[PDB]
């Protein structure tokens, strides 16, 4: 198990434009295209991302390319964020993946409300952090995924993903 296999489980793989859990146009392995309700706007973003006229359909290779870029961008974003970087640095590699997972799904702006959780994570108060993490829109809207991510933070193991 690793961050790539982990997000592949949580995000799935779809080669045609679909709507994510929030109703937003998405493709591949949870590559958000746009928050705009215009399908044409989404197709434009897709073409821009891939570098060709796709008309809403991409290959597995192209999906994986975007995915690698997105994971990279998420990690790079954490390290450039003065609030997130110290918490990230404080974590072991398994829990670091859980951090990347959240940033991937929510963006840094999504993680902004998680100040108290982040403090508990840096303190290594794993059970308390886990309780705090569940007190969120995130948990309520995507409970099965959040539960996996939270278990990863609580235990520092891949137990929530090993069976999947």
């Amino acid at each position: 198990m690793n961050i790539f296999e982990m997000l592949r489980i949580d995000e799935g793989l779809r080669l045609k434009i679909y709507k994510d859990t929030e109703g937003y146009y998405t493709i591949g392995i949870g590559h958000l295209l746009t928050k705009s309700p215009s399908l044409n706007a989404a197709k434009s973003e897709l073409d821009k991302a891939i570098g060709r006229n796709t008309n809403g359909v991409i290959t597995k290779d192209e999906a994986e390319k975007l995915f690698n870029q997105d994971v990279d961008a998420a990690v790079r974003g954490i390290l450039r964020n003065a609030k997130l970087k110290p918490v990230y640095d404080s974590l072991d590699a398994v829990r670091r993946a859980a951090a990347i997972n959240m940033v991937f799904q929510m963006g840094e702006t999504g993680v902004a409300g998680f100040t108290n959780s982040l403090r508990m994570l840096q303190q290594k108060r794993w059970d308390e952090a886990a309780v705090n993490l569940a007190k969120s829109r995130w948990y309520n809207q995507t409970p099965n995924r959040a539960k996996r991510v939270i278990t990863t933070f609580r235990t520092g193991t891949w137990d929530a993903y090993k069976n999947l």
